[PDB]
This record gives C-alpha cells, sequence and structure tokens, in this order.
C-alpha cells in the first residue's frame, strides 16, 4: 500500500507518480483508443533513474548496513522493481518495433503499477529500520528504569541520576527528529505530548527517589511507600513511553485509535460504578434520610455513566441499556413522588423500593456483558495482526524447510482460532465468507503436506498467493469488528448535533447507527446536567430530556412506514429537530452555571491541607481535621473533575484544547491521589525537612495542573458565559452579605469576604489571559485596564471585614463594608461589558453532500472558500462511478487525482491566509494545527487515485485489491472532507473575530 508514513517519503513519491501518471494518460490511447504513443523512453529510464539512486544506496544497504531483516525483504522490495523497470523499456523497445503493439502496451501499464507499490514500499522499509532502532533506546530507557528498582539505594542513586542524562537527552534528540519526519497532527501532536511526559516526570521520579532515602535514612520496611509511589510514575513511565513506541509504528492513516481508546473509558466506568457504589445506593435504601439531593444525585451518577457503557456495544444492547436506564428515571421519580408527599416513600414503597434497586444491580450484570466481549473484540486485532507477521517470518525465506513446514503450520493454529473467537451473529455473510476462507488458508497450508523434501519452488509460488491471502484475512478481520462496532460519539458537542442532525431521517447509516448512539449520546449529558441541581430544578430540564426521549422510539419505527418524506415521519422529526435547538442554551448555560459555582474556592482546602501539613501533634487534632479536611479535597475534587469535563464535552473548544482537558483532568484524576499520598507521608514521618519540598512538589504540580485547568476550561466555555454567571453568582453573595449582617455573624462574612476574594481574584486572572490573547490594543486595554480596577479594590475587602468582624452590630461600619461591597461588582460587570462587542462505491457520493451541508451554513457569496468548498465536493462526484467501475476512463481519475489536491492545497491556503489576519493567538494556534493536514492528504489522492488508475480495466484486476484500492479511496474522501468540514466552519468561526 503507497504509505504515507515520512515527510521524505512524500517527497519522493509525488515525484515519481507526476509522470507515471504522465505515463498512463499514453496508455489511454494505447488500449483504450488503442493506437501509437509518442516516445517518451526518456521518461522511463528516468523514472529508472528516480528509483535506481535509491537502489544503488538499497542495493548497499543490503550489505553495508549489517542488519539481518533488511536482507531478508528488500531483495523481494527492489527486484520487484527491477523486474518492473525491464519490463517499461522492452515494452517501449517493442513499441520502437510497433506503433502500437498488444502486447508492449500491456506491458508498460503492468510496470506502471509496480514501481508506485515499490517504491512506495522501499521508501518504507529502511525508514522502518529507522523507527527501529529508536524501539531499543526506549527499551534501554523503559529496562533501565527496571534497574531502578533493583536499584533503591543511595549508592548507585547519583550515578543512575547521571545515567538517565545520556540516556533521557539522547531520547528527546531521536524524538524532535521524528517528529519533524511525520506529517500527520493526528500523530505530530501526540509524540511530542507523551515525549514531555516523560522529561517531566523523571525529575518527579527523582524526586521520589531523592526522598526514599530519606525515608532509607529512617529505619526499613515501612519506607515501600515511595517505591510504590515511584512504581506509579514507573508505571505511568510504562504507559507514556510505550505510546509513542506504536506511534511511529503505525505508518499509515489512524485506524486502530477508537477501538483503542474506548478501553479506556469503560474501565474509567467500571471503576467509577465502583466508586459511586455504596453512596448511591444508599439514598436507594433510605426513604426518610434526604429529599432527593445527596445519594439520588449519585443513583443518576451510575445510570448515566452506565449509559454511557452503552454508546460502545451493538446490535439490540444499544437498545437494552437505554431501555434500562430510562424506564427506571420515571420510577425514581415516582418514589420521588412519594417522598414529597411523605407518607408513600417508606410504609408504601415495600414493593417499590426494589423494582428500582433490581433495575440497577442486574443493569451492573447487563452492562458487565458489554464489558469483557469488548475487552476481547478490540483484542485479538493485534493477535491476527501478530500471526500473520509469524506467517510472514518463516515463508519469506524458506530454503526448502520441510520442518519449518511444519512450525509455519503450527503458528498458522493461532492464526486459525481467532477468527472463529472474532465471529459475531450478525455479519453472516461474512461470516461464511471468514470461515470458509479458514479452511481454504489451512488447504494451502496442506500445500506443505506433500513436501516431504521441502520446495522453495513451491513455496515461491506459495508465498506469492498465501501473502495475498493473509492480507485477504486481514482486510476481512478488521471488517469483522467494523461492521460490528458502532459510529462513536465525536467528542465535541458539535459534532453530536452533526452525528445526530442528519441522522434521523435516513436509512444509509441507519445500518451503520451513528446518531441512535449520538441521540442516547447527546441526553446521556443533559440528563446529567439536571443531576447536580435541586428538587425542583431537576424536573424542568428533566421535561426537556424526556422529550427526546419519548421522541426517540417513535422515530425508530417510521423507517418502516415511509421515511423523511412521510408527513407525520418528518413532523416527528420536525418535533425532535426543534427539541434538540432548545436543548442546547438549556445545556451550555445549564453548564456554564455549574462551573462558575465549583471552581470558585479553587484550592482553599488545599492551603489548609498545608495548614495539615505543618500542624504537628503539639497542634490540636492532626489527624481527624486532616482525615476531613482531605474529605473535602478529594470530595470537591470529585466536583473539580466531573465539572470539567461535562464542559468539556459541552464547551466550545479544540480538539487539541478537548483533549488538553481531557488529559488534564485525567491528570487530575491520579494527582488528587497524590496529593493524598504526598500529605500521607508527611504525616506518617512527622514533619520532616525533606519530606516538605516533596508535598510542595507535588502540590505545585497540583496548584500548576489545576491552574492550567482553571486556566484551560476557561479556554473551554465562553467568557460571556462565565462572567455573567459569575457577577449575578457573586451578587447573591453579597447578598449572602447581607443576611450575615442582619444577624451577628462576623465569621460568616469572614467566609464571605474570602469568598469573594476567592473569586474576584480569578475574575482579574481571566481578564489577563483574555488580553494576552487579545491583539486589538483598544479591545484589550479595558480588559487590562478593569481588571486593575478589581486589582484596586479586592484588598479593601479584606481590610473593612476584619473592622467589621470585631463590631457586627455597628450601622455605618458594617454599612462601610456592604458600600464598599457596593462598589465591587459594577467593576465586575465591566469584565463582560468589554466582551459585549453503475458500480458506484457509496461512501465517494455520500461525502460529496456531506461536505455540501458544512458549507450551506454560511449563506452568500463573498469569500471563495464556499466556492473552494463548491469545486470541492462536486469534483468527486464524476469518480463515484469511476471508483469500483468504469474500466476505460482512466485518465478522469487521475484528473481528480490532481484537481482535489488542487482543490485541497487552495483551501490550503485560504485556510493559514485568514489566518494571518486572525485577532487571536487561540483561534489562530487552533485554525494552524487543522490547516496542515489539509495539504498532506491532497497530495496523498494524487497517488492513490493514480494507484487505483493502473487497478482500472486492466481485467486482470483482482478485486480485492481493487477493493483494497476502492477502501482507500474511500477512507481518504472521508478524512479528506471531514477536515474540509472543520475548515470552512472554523474560517468563518474566525471570520467574525476581527
Amino acid at each position: 500500500m503507497p504509505v504515507f508514513h515520512t515527510r521524505t517519503i512524500e517527497s519522493i513519491l509525488e515525484p515519481v507518480a507526476q509522470q507515471i501518471s504522465h505515463l498512463v494518460i499514453m496508455h489511454e490511447e494505447g488500449e483504450v483508443d488503442g493506437k501509437a504513443i509518442p516516445d517518451l523512453t526518456a521518461p522511463v529510464a528516468a523514472v529508472q533513474a528516480a528509483v535506481s539512486n535509491l537502489v544503488r544506496v538499497g542495493k548497499e544497504t543490503v550489505q553495508t548496513t549489517e542488519d539481518q531483516i533488511l536482507k531478508r525483504d528488500m531483495p523481494p522490495a527492489f527486484i520487484k522493481v527491477e523486474n518492473a523497470c525491464t519490463k517499461l523499456v522492452q515494452a517501449a523497445q517493442m513499441l520502437q518495433s510497433d506503433p502500437y503493439s498488444v502486447p508492449a502496451r500491456d506491458y508498460l501499464i503492468d510496470g506502471s503499477r509496480g514501481i508506485l507499490s515499490g517504491t512506495s514500499d522501499l521508501l518504507l522499509t529502511f525508514d522502518e529500520a529507522e523507527v527501529r532502532k529508536i524501539i531499543r533506546v526506549c527499551k534501554g530507557i523503559l529496562e533501565y528504569l527496571t534497574v531502578a528498582e533493583v536499584v533503591e539505594t543511595m549508592e548507585d542513586l547519583v550515578t543512575y541520576t547521571k545515567n538517565l542524562g545520556p540516556g533521557m537527552t539522547k531520547m528527546a534528540k531521536m524524538i524532535d527528529e521524528r517528529q519533524q519526519e511525520l506529517t500527520h497532527q493526528e500523530h505530530r501532536v501526540m509524540l511530542v505530548n507523551s515525549m514531555n511526559t516523560v522529561k517531566e516526570l523523571l525529575p518527579v521520579l527523582i524526586s521520589a527517589m531523592k526522598i526514599f532515602v530519606t525515608t532509607k535514612n529512617s529505619k526499613n520496611q515501612g519506607i515501600e511507600e515511595a517505591l510504590k509511589n515511584r512504581n506509579f510514575t514507573v508505571e505511568k513511565m510504562s504507559a507514556e513511553i510505550n505510546e509513542i513506541i506504536r506511534v511511529l509504528q503505525l505508518t499509515s492513516w489512524d485506524e486502530d485509535a477508537w477501538a483503542s481508546k474506548d478501553t479506556e473509558a469503560m474501565k474509567r466506568a467500571l471503576a467509577s460504578i465502583d466508586s459511586k457504589l455504596n453512596q448511591a445506593k444508599g439514598w436507594l435504601r433510605d426513604p426518610s434520610a434526604s429529599p432527593g439531593d445527596a445519594g439520588e444525585q449519585a443513583i443518576r451518577q451510575i445510570l448515566d455513566e452506565a449509559g454511557k457503557v452503552g454508546e460502545l456495544c451493538a446490535g439490540k444492547e444499544r437498545r437494552e441499556i437505554l431501555g434500562t436506564c430510562k424506564m427506571l428515571g420515571q420510577m425514581t421519580d415516582q418514589v420521588a413522588d412519594l417522598r414529597a408527599r411523605g407518607q408513600g416513600s417508606s410504609p408504601v414503597a415495600m414493593q417499590k423500593a426494589q423494582q428500582v434497586s433490581q433495575g440497577l444491580d442486574v443493569l451492573t450484570a447487563k452492562v458487565e456483558n458489554a464489558a469483557r466481549k469488548l475487552e476481547a473484540m478490540t483484542n485479538s486485532k493485534q493477535s491476527i495482526a501478530k500471526k500473520i507477521d509469524a506467517a510472514q517470518n518463516w515463508l519469506a525465506d524458506p530454503n526448502g524447510g520441510p520442518e519449518g513446514e511444519e512450525q509455519i503450520r503450527g503458528a498458522l493454529a493461532e492464526a486459525r482460532k481467532i477468527a472463529e473467537l472474532c465471529d459475531d451473529p450478525k455479519e453472516r455473510d461474512d461470516i461464511l465468507r471468514s470461515l470458509g476462507e479458514i479452511s481454504a488458508l489451512t488447504s494451502k497450508l496442506a500445500d506443505l503436506r506433500r513436501q516431504g523434501k521441502g520446495d522453495s519452488p513451491e513455496a515461491r509460488a506459495l508465498a506469492k498467493q498465501v501473502a495475498t491471502a493473509l492480507q485477504n484475512l486481514q482486510t476481512k478481520t478488521n471488517r469483522a469488528v467494523a461492521n460490528s462496532r458502532p459510529a462513536k460519539a465525536a467528542v465535541h458537542l458539535e459534532g453530536k448535533i452533526e452525528q445526530a442532525q442528519r441522522w434521523i431521517d435516513n436509512p444509509t447509516v441507519d445500518d451503520r447507527g451513528v446518531g441512535q448512539a449520538a441521540i442516547r449520546g447527546l441526553v446521556a449529558e443533559g440528563h446529567r446536567l439536571a443531576n447536580v441541581m435541586m428538587g425542583p430544578y431537576r424536573q424542568d430540564l428533566l421535561a426537556k430530556c424526556d422529550r427526546v426521549d419519548q421522541l426517540t422510539a417513535q422515530l425508530a419505527d417510521l423507517a418502516a412506514r415511509g421515511e423523511g418524506e412521510s408527513p407525520q415521519a418528518r413532523a416527528l422529526a420536525s418535533q425532535l429537530q426543534d427539541s434538540l435547538k432548545d436543548l442546547k442554551a438549556r445545556m451550555q448555560e445549564a453548564m456554564t452555571q455549574e462551573v462558575s459555582d465549583v471552581f470558585s474556592d479553587t484550592t482553599t482546602p488545599i492551603k489548609l491541607l498545608a495548614v495539615a501539613a505543618t500542624a504537628p501533634p503539639d497542634a490540636p487534632n492532626r489527624e481527624e481535621v486532616f482525615d476531613e479536611r482531605a474529605a473535602n479535597f478529594e470530595n470537591h475534587s470529585g466536583k473539580l473533575g466531573a465539572t470539567a469535563e461535562k464542559a468539556a464535552a459541552v464547551g466550545t473548544a479544540n480538539k487539541s484544547t478537548v483533549e488538553g482537558i481531557q488529559a488534564s483532568v485525567k491528570t487530575a484524576r491520579e494527582l488528587t491521589p497524590q496529593v493524598v499520598s504526598a500529605a500521607r507521608i508527611l504525616l506518617r514521618n512527622p514533619g520532616n525537612q525533606a519530606a516538605y519540598e516533596h508535598f510542595e512538589t507535588m502540590k505545585n504540580q497540583w496548584i500548576d495542573n489545576v491552574e492550567k485547568m482553571t486556566g484551560l476550561v476557561d479556554e473551554a466555555i465562553d467568557t460571556k458565559s462565565l462572567l455573567d454567571a459569575s457577577e449575578e453568582a457573586i451578587k447573591k453573595d453579597l447578598d449572602k452579605c447581607k443576611v450575615a449582617m442582619a444577624n451577628i455573624q462576623p465569621q460568616m462574612l469572614v467566609a464571605g469576604a474570602t469568598s469573594i476574594a476567592r473569586r474576584a481574584n480569578r475574575i482579574l486572572l481571566v481578564a489577563k489571559r483574555e488580553v494576552e490573547n487579545s491583539e486589538d490594543p483598544k479591545f484589550r486595554e479595558a480588559v487590562k485596564a478593569a481588571s486593575d480596577e478589581l486589582s484596586k479594590t479586592i484588598s479593601p475587602m479584606v481590610m473593612d471585614a476584619k473592622a467589621v468582624a470585631g463590631n457586627i452590630s455597628d450601622p455605618g461600619l458594617q454599612k462601610s463594608f456592604l458600600d464598599s461591597g457596593y462598589r465591587i461588582l459594577g467593576a465586575v460587570a465591566k469584565v463582560r461589558e468589554a466582551f459585549q462587542p453503475q458500480p458506484v462505491n457509496q461512501p465517494i457520493l455520500a461525502a460529496a453532500q456531506s461536505l455540501h451541508r458544512e458549507a450551506t451554513k454560511w449563506s452568500s457569496k463573498g469569500n471563495d472558500i464556499i466556492a473552494a468548498a463548491k469545486r470541492m465536493a462536486l469534483l468527486m462526484a464524476e469518480m463515484s462511478r469511476l471508483v469500483r467501475g468504469g474500466s476505460g476512463t482512466k485518465r478522469a481519475l487521475i484528473q481528480c487525482a490532481k484537481d482535489i489536491a488542487k482543490a485541497s492545497d487552495e483551501v490550503t491556503r485560504l485556510a493559514k491566509e485568514v489566518a494571518k489576519q486572525c485577532t487571536d493567538k487561540r483561534i489562530r494556534t487552533n485554525l494552524l494545527q487543522v490547516c496542515e493536514r489539509i495539504p498532506t492528504i491532497s497530495t496523498q489522492l494524487k497517488i492513490l487515485s493514480t494507484v487505483k488508475a493502473t487497478m482500472l480495466g486492466r481485467t486482470n484486476i483482482s478485486d480485492e485489491e481493487s477493493e483494497q484500492a476502492t477502501e482507500m479511496l474511500v477512507h481518504n474522501a472521508q478524512n479528506l472532507m471531514q477536515s474540509v468540514k472543520e475548515t470552512v466552519r472554523e474560517a468563518e468561526a474566525a471570520s467574525i473575530k476581527i
């Protein structure tokens, strides 16, 4: 396959394929029009010269570079290119004899593919080696990690504190080489953002090591908690290093990410169901304890996370978790109806207090059914990706060995077993296709039964066809999960609109199940948004949530009775589509009300934990205060993480901002135990001088983590939305200042004056971060200036608070406080005041009209990015028939190779054109990250469409590899035009910002 693993490989193949394109448009009169050609016999030797240079180094790389497996695979590679090139000249030599010789036109069309596959192989095959030594570098590091528990003593500390140096500095220089070598934002970003984690936390690993000798100064057998905290980061060192091992091994377009990035969600979920197990079910079992806000909230946290389990599995099980959870919702409100009146809850729910419980416990077992199957479904994809390589191993160099046949037939016994474990009852057409191919693969395995004496002359034709048989397996085993795993929720919210706007009125991806998960996805968050409010404000959102819930199944049926053209089917679709638009501004405005109420006192228990970190047992209650401060820490943090990830998945952010949140909240998910772990050991070995800075380390980790996140959640939501949900929020809190002055409450003003300064400091912090991202000097000055007005008045509120706490029954004095309070909030309001101003492949024809709905968001004709998007998706419509068919006109397919890249290099330009006029860093940076994959994938379509041109109309065309050709055609145009959707949107989204 014509890979694009390296910047160099693109920089050569497009020079390779530029004239093989021009070679085979001569083949258009060569066999389609069937007539004589002009003498392009010199471009023959030119592209020979364009490959012989890498051949003449590739020939000697077999011998000069002393690696073993390069000697194995290269003589398959370039000799095929040599077998191609020798046929090219003789095609022209037979065309020197004859103006148009029927074999000679077929000899040249024979070689025109084998170069392009071969050159893409040759440029890959030793770039495969360039990655390979970096593995053993990392394997050197990963096993020098393994040294660092064999090493636990100080006499090897400063040695290996130095020995990391020529490893770790030698790590990053190879990576920062390779960081320039890839050409995907999806790859370049996830490489280095795992590479900084190992270099940042190796001093933290050293910080564990430097404090372990301090514990080793204390007596043994109570000190391995540090080595377990070492093992904490070392398993993270096991984690983030292993990630970038296999990132560089990917060497193509990304496919197995989503099957892998859903493994994390269930173990996020199933732990969270285990963690929210006890406190949820108690309110279910206590009628007369809480009226529906404390453990009732954790009840719905169980259900809306198990609802996120059911966003993964397939079939009718996509309904049976939805059907179990939604019917559990009303019956809790049937329980909530009882204690709203009171008499029904304790005596009368002798039956009712168990039908709710049985719809949780078997629901726990029902989502447990989706647990181990979906681990094992993504699993053994990699095993059958590995047992083919074990089959690829010996079948390259057989040497006529009949006991190498015996181990290559024993290795296929495991390669047998996987597809029966990969069997599903759904794709019965493909299952008999799969299971029928397996015994056929044992029959070409049974070719080796006749070789009592092994035959490489049999094996050279055996490996000629078992290699095409294994890629007939792997391109079908990955389908055996792809048509069995439903289409995922686009994690940013505007995708879940788009994954469900067009979904409801079309049978196409009704076979796929995009919106059926996505609508189940989208109101599993407004369902969780309504979880955090009290009694009466739980229902007003749930009434909009239950609106879609009863708009759910009554559009699951109208695919039978008519379609979207049917009148009340369209009306129920129109009732559903109108239901979601007023489920926007009561979802994200529901969100931003929460974030200005969770992140207020953003770190106040931690300075209280710092009080708990310093107080000896000479100070009173060094344990139970230290418990409840940590209990205040651990449970406010549960709000802190969960408020962020909701504001992640609802807030309009970059993908890099969303995963930037998603990793940082994951960083919060274990550092919050580490803050507990840091405050622990300082109180285990009491009052160490060397443990305070380690506590101060993880604190100023977590403070830097949270004051990243505090700033980074502010990257997600609107700053119009934060202030308005803060100015009104501080307004009642200055009205809370009015209630505690009417009675004699000094400390409630002392708790309140902080509560201003908990937030009024942060309002200044958001204003400065707005300025440094702003560049209009008239429209960044007041955000600096009024923040400094806020700076002018934050400190006198602390001072007169001490003046009025000493005398609470002093009108005038407490009046002067609230009058000093009166000066605050109008200036706080100023912050948002500045913010006021036929043989057709289907995924071709779908992706054309898919792009058109996105560019029709803007409704004018001025800037030609919509004319760029016009020519974009329209000029794939002609090649809809030309993939899978249209055997003659190969020339239009390459005419489509160029014009699409010509469009997706034009909109490359205009994306970064207005980015040069983009008046915000964060808007330009997010525009820059996506726009570098506009030209990269464009030129790849110059290759791949030209590759299928040789795969077109020969009539010796294998419809496995023509399918492999047309898969890479259509998989491109998805990833092509989905990036173009992000382009023509965010160009307009940056257009108003000027």
